[PDB]
């Protein structure tokens, strides 16, 4: 099936998911000079004090931190959004080297990694139904640069050993997502899609301007993950990012 290799990479996805070359595909390049300042844009509201993490899993394309979304426990509202979005999971995209890894780019600049906090619109009742709506999801994107270590991230780094290969999972309770947020909530927003198959065009992108710094050692551990299942040839999980897609008329607005 699809992956990030030469034979099943992003350039091949269109064959199985024709929407690959749709009109509101993601990620894109954020041109800071063309992005439009919108004063009608409300401040983001991140309510994660009562978040409940459950576990972490290696799905063979990335690692996911799953949360209990049976109640309005960890929610996102305000900004360009209408209604309440519930956090379901978070994952990252990274590279083989520090000069690449982000999906979205700023003025063509690539970051070391990119964190995705995925949320679904409650009016649709479940994740599965939300992915069928134009306003079904809301993903908060955060860039990672290499500098100083991120204390909040270390809990996640230490558990990777446990989910080395495709299909493994481990209990992961009492993880507070708040340790991964930058100081500023200033952002860019545009309508787009998921960055992995089914690449459904149901996402309201919310990309934070201010990146979070992670240490060399922390990102190094990400790079030790495997795409492959256990007992199979070892394929390091690196460069699990999709290249920037055409804006195609769409407009990127700024909250600042
Ligand atoms: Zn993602």
């Amino acid at each position: 099936h699809w992956g990030y290799g030469k034979h099943n990479g992003p350039e091949h996805w269109h064959k199985d998911f024709p929407i690959a070359k749709g009109e509101r595909q993601s990620p894109v390049d954020i041109d800071t000079h063309t992005a439009k300042y919108d004063p009608s844009l409300k401040p983001l509201s991140v309510s994660y004090d009562q978040a409940t993490s459950l576990r972490i899993l290696n799905n063979g394309h990335a690692f996911n931190v799953e949360f209990d979304d049976s109640q309005d426990k960890a929610v996102l509202k305000g900004g360009p959004l209408d209604g309440t979005y519930r956090l379901i999971q978070f994952h990252f995209h990274w590279g083989s080297l520090d000069g690449q890894g982000s999906e979205h780019t700023v003025d063509k600049k690539k970051y070391a990694a990119e964190l995705h906090l995925v949320h679904w619109n409650t009016k649709y009742g479940d994740f599965g139904k939300a992915v069928q709506q134009p306003d079904g999801l809301a993903v908060l994107g955060i860039f990672l640069k290499v500098g100083s270590a991120k204390p909040g991230l270390q809990k996640v780094v230490d558990v990777l050993d446990s989910i080395k290969t495709k299909g493994k999972s481990a209990d992961f309770t009492n993880f507070d997502p708040r340790g991964l947020l930058p100081e500023s909530l200033d952002y860019w927003t545009y309508p787009g899609s998921h960055t992995t198959p089914p690449l459904l065009e149901c996402v309201t992108w919310i990309v934070l301007k201010e990146p979070i710094s992670v240490s060399s050692e922390q990102v190094l551990k990400f790079r030790k993950l495997n795409f492959n299942g256990e007992g199979e040839p070892e394929e390091l999980m690196v460069d699990n990012w999709r290249p920037a897609q055409p804006l195609k008329n769409r407009q990127i607005k700024a909250s600042f």
